[PDB]
RNA sequence: GUGGGAUUGUGAAGGGAUCUCGCAGGUAUCGUGAGGGAAGUAUGGGGUAGUACGAGAGGAACUCCCAUGCCGUGCCUCUAGUUUCUGGGGUU
């Protein structure tokens, strides 16, 4: 798919990661961590703040890492999540771990490389995430 | 008419008289539905299709069908939270 919206493409995630959360960078461009700014497609409601699962695209900013991809606006998506979420077949599942990559705003990866596995919603909704995955789960 | 009560405050006991009230409904179901309240609402993807239009750059929509927000009404199989079952352990 690699399109921006994913919500009519994708299942039903618990929501994991709301506006401030940090987590960890599974590239290796050169950042360390992501700060959520806002989540991608994402409709209001007075009060609720942002929050982003599997598979969201993000808009981030880096706060530990190489300094040139500091100060910024970027782009990330969501591919672990400490929270756990229902899977159809009835499974519950979770990762040890918050982990996002960083991407363009049409989901081209930045940086070649992924560490640990990413989750298959996410690797379904973004190729080039799934060809860099070591494991898909 | 029948019954039961009672008259105004200065004893007692019997007589009337006059009022007032009751004299037919209880109890248990299934329903009607006037009137009132009132609620669903959005986005995306597939396909249409990279085609109609267009020199070209670019670039649509509906039958359909697959999801997802929000809102609403519930529920406790699962997963999560909660424990004064102070349940069973452990430990100062
Ligand atoms: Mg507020
Ligand atoms: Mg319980
Ligand atoms: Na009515
Ligand atoms: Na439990």
């Amino acid at each position: 798919k690699d399109q921006a919206n994913v919500k009519g493409c994708r299942f039903r995630v618990s929501v994991a990661l709301p506006v401030g959360a940090v987590v960890n960078c599974a590239d290796n461009t050169g950042a360390k961590n992501l700060y959520v700014i806002s989540v991608k497609g994402y409709h209001g409601r007075l009060n609720r703040l942002p929050s982003a699962a599997l598979g969201d695209m993000v808009m981030c900013s880096v706060k530990k890492g190489k300094p040139e991809l500091r100060k910024k606006v970027l782009n990330a998506v969501i591919i672990r999540q400490r929270k756990s979420w229902r899977r159809k077949d009835g499974t519950v599942i979770y990762f040890e771990d918050n982990a996002g990559v960083i991407v363009n705003p049409k989901g081209e990866m930045k940086g070649s490389g992924i560490a640990g596995p990413v989750a298959k919603e996410s690797a379904d909704l973004w190729p080039k995430i799934s060809t860099h995955a070591p494991a898909i789960v």
